[PDB]
């Protein structure tokens, strides 16, 4: 019945599917998880900020859980300091993952892969939540937290947590990486604060700061120290020809990677562009107005917008904030926007171009959008019809 | 490569028997109907009894117990107060033990265990009230599990605690519910409360097993405490040309609290628990006693499970363990408890001793000790013939 | 008539199979070449970090590892001197694990044990200068292994320390080897090191894991530590008609060090430490770390061994139980560890603990504990499957 090229290819690309969903489903069966720890290493900022850990080559990789410690001492001779909107968060500055084949995967900031870590959660990333319980449960381990404020004189401690993902989820295997079967080395790269971006004086951008107040001039790190830990799966089941392995899993990338746009004026559409190909499943954008961070009240309003000028989700910036309360349970922080796309990825190629949207209200001087995106991306195949 | 693998499904073997078991259940939750219903209530003074034996009602597929149980505890003393323990109102019922119609028990935990398996299984603190920024008046209206942080010298503080003790291990998962409309042999139900005796700490004492400590504790004593025991089972069993259409292997599974107590710790050395074989152990609860003492981590280098020959499949610091109990029960569990799901790949030995739970101690106290306590699966027979805990 | 017998032989068969292995070992032995070469090296400062990675080249039959290590040690205290533990240098590593390509671990133990056991196997203490009257000036030459007695207040030392990390039993038996050459995936020889908080002891604290003690130990540190790995394995491997001529029963056991510790002595009473069962123990090692301190037996009534049936095969009073030891290393090992050879005739219980590690204490300060470590083979998949350690 004279299938086509496209209809062949597609066809076995249904096989193709289904076998790599099988694969996977074996591979998560048989095998059976392991988090182990890589490295650990405590530091002077003042004296080193980059560090390239080397993962252990052992089968399946899906990710990387690095906890970070500091200690921060307020020196100045009476003014505090408080906490940024973003705090902890900022500890590290960036992380870079590449992997065997040297092919680099995420490479983003600590801010923004820690806000993907929330939305992936559900909630604020391993946070405790509060209840009336009389059971003493409640911010017993302080997993992740640093003082509100360090006043002059005190030194304050700060503990953080970073997933750097390569598979997707639990179950999810896409974005995966690998050593069944030795072979390629890489890296993991983590650049941290140091005394430079970790202390905004009154009146600086706190966008990449921890603290910020009038104290900061004379803050500095005493210490920090991180501990990686390597979450893989062992135990690769084996088949016939050799490893049984989902291969279209193993060859995507899942990365999250951010970049910063210009160019807004006010009551005009500001529209970023999805660069084509990647199939976005979420997006981050940061309205850092000049260094001030507003409540939506710099917005008219944001949206997601494909090529006819057709707006799938223009909304002002209360209700866009609604859509992400049902998503991590409460809201990002001030200037922080999300949009979720997991099930139906923003994909041009599927629907013409499509564009981020923010039409502004208001706009200071030197304002910018911190654009965060979390995508896939996969073989692409040109045909003849 | 802990082991031995996916061949112990190879060796159960009936897919059929699993298929069917599979099908019946789904018969039986589409049929049926579910019914919360009270068995019995009782006040009473725990200076003259704590120790009662509730019998069930034999209906149906019995799922679990609802047992409510409410005090009036009065700070006698001139001038001092006392203030909650970290497990609080949770320690109002010591122990549980249930026997089904056949005289086999099922759990036989503490009343704390029980509760943060209670708060496991929830996925968030058992029966709590979240707090949120809603301006509509939600919060906590009803004071489901409450008690007050503090009760003063001469002053009378009412307390309100709940429990699920699970026979089936949840909703839509049968396996270890108990079948009571077939046998006029009753179910036993024992329950032991708190008394004046475990109630109060002294400042200083252990204050694990207690309500309230502090230095008024010594004038402290209930003035009267009432339990209410629901009993939730499925009625209207569907009947087929075999008769009642029923899972064979969930009924024929035990699914069980226990706890066990260990000693022998010793400051930098590993401290293992060994897990016995035949049973498919859930998940697993450490309390690291510290001989009265409860740190929030400080006092351990590591925990871990470990395998013998292959090493740690989970060797963390006492922050990153957190982190992943984190992520279960959306908080973490009070100081010195600590908490390992295995729900997706039971602990599952074949040889006892196969597999242990590591507690590397940085400091210990005199009279230290890991209160343990575990929910595991179990073959009916299997424990009956052939299982203990307790690795020495 | 302690019990199997030699019947664990006719079990294993393969008469054809072992006829077969030792002829592939000689083969190998003959035909291929031995090298020794340097895979790492570094230099550090434990205040910084103090676990490494290293990562063995992954070429022919690996026999062991050499790893070299030389610290300077400052003692920066105003007045007080400090002066070498018992196990001094030997505690520059604190522990060491190995993985071999396939993920299983091999020894995994504590620097101190590992350096006990290259005693025992060179029956003399490790890479140490004999003193004779020789005129001719051979002598500690080259200080191999090497610490300064005492470090005065103010004063650097230098120190060397070796330590043999075994995979192959031996030069001319290599049960336990590992074979590189055939997988891209890593090995893995996990090393920790002594740091500023477990080399220096405080007077009056437990030297177990220091290197120095003494009322100048606050104030000591580490300048730097440097170590170099040096990897010996067996290259161009003889070829047959099959292809790679090999000892196949030799590649597919495990020769492990590993260590472990126990607590709950009382005088006068039988303190004994199962042997777990599937492993074939070939050495003992006892630590009596009586509560921080290290007698010359004079806090143990008897030491033994002790078999189901027969009783006791070797219950032996303290310096008789040294004298044997005198046979093995031409010395004594150091205060409080005492040493048990069954390498023509390994400890295998096929039942776990049916066999013992007997200390009898005569006194037992607060926090003892017996300190253990064993040299065993195993079969690669008994120890992945069915392994674990201790009867408590």
């Amino acid at each position: 019945q004279q299938l086509t090229p496209a209809q062949q290819a597609a066809l076995r690309n249904q096989q193709a599917m289904a076998a790599n969903l099988q694969a996977r489903q074996i591979v998560l069966q048989q095998s059976y998880p392991v988090i182990q720890q890589v490295e650990t290493q405590t530091f002077d900022p003042a004296n080193r900020s980059v560090f390239d850990v080397t993962p252990a080559n052992v089968g399946i990789v899906k990710g990387f859980l690095v906890k970070v410690t500091a200690a921060i001492t307020n020196n100045h001779a009476t003014e505090a300091v408080a906490l940024t909107d973003f705090g902890p968060a900022n500890l590290v500055q960036r992380v870079i993952y590449y992997d065997p084949d040297n092919q680099r995967h995420t490479e983003t900031s600590g801010w923004h892969l820690h806000f993907v870590n929330t939305a992936k959660q559900g909630a604020p990333f391993l946070s405790s939540m509060v209840t009336d319980s009389p059971i003493k449960y409640g911010d017993v381990m302080n997993v992740i937290d640093a003082p509100a404020t360090i006043a002059a004189g005190a030194t304050g401690e700060l503990t953080m947590y970073y997933w750097v993902p390569l598979a997707y989820s639990e179950t999810d295997l896409t974005g995966a990486v690998l050593a069944n079967v030795p072979q390629s080395k890489q890296r993991l790269k983590l650049e941290f604060a140091n005394n430079n971006t970790a202390f905004a004086a009154v009146g600086a951008n706190p966008l990449e700061a921890i603290y910020q107040g009038a104290g900061a001039a004379d803050c500095e790190f005493e210490e920090i120290s991180y501990t990686v830990y390597q979450s893989y799966l062992d135990q690769l089941p084996v088949g016939q020809n050799g490893y049984i392995l989902p291969l279209i899993d193993l060859s995507t990338l899942y990365n999250l990677e951010n970049s910063a746009q210009a160019g807004l004026t006010p009551n005009v559409d500001f529209v970023v562009q999805y660069a084509n190909l990647y199939r976005y499943l979420s997006t981050i954008a940061v309205f850092d107005n000049g260094g001030s961070f507003n409540a939506g009240t710099d917005i008219n309003y944001l949206s997601q917008r494909t090529a006819n000028f057709s707006d799938t989700r223009k909304l002002d910036p209360k209700t866009w904030a609604a859509q992400t309360r049902r998503r991590i349970a409460t809201d990002f922080p001030k200037g922080v926007y999300y949009c979720d796309n997991r099930d139906k990825p923003i994909y041009t190629l599927q629907y013409g171009n499509v564009g981020f949207v923010v039409n502004p209200k208001t706009v200071n001087q030197n304002a910018r959008l911190l654009m965060g995106y979390e995508y896939f991306t996969s073989r692409t195949e040109l045909v003849n019809a």
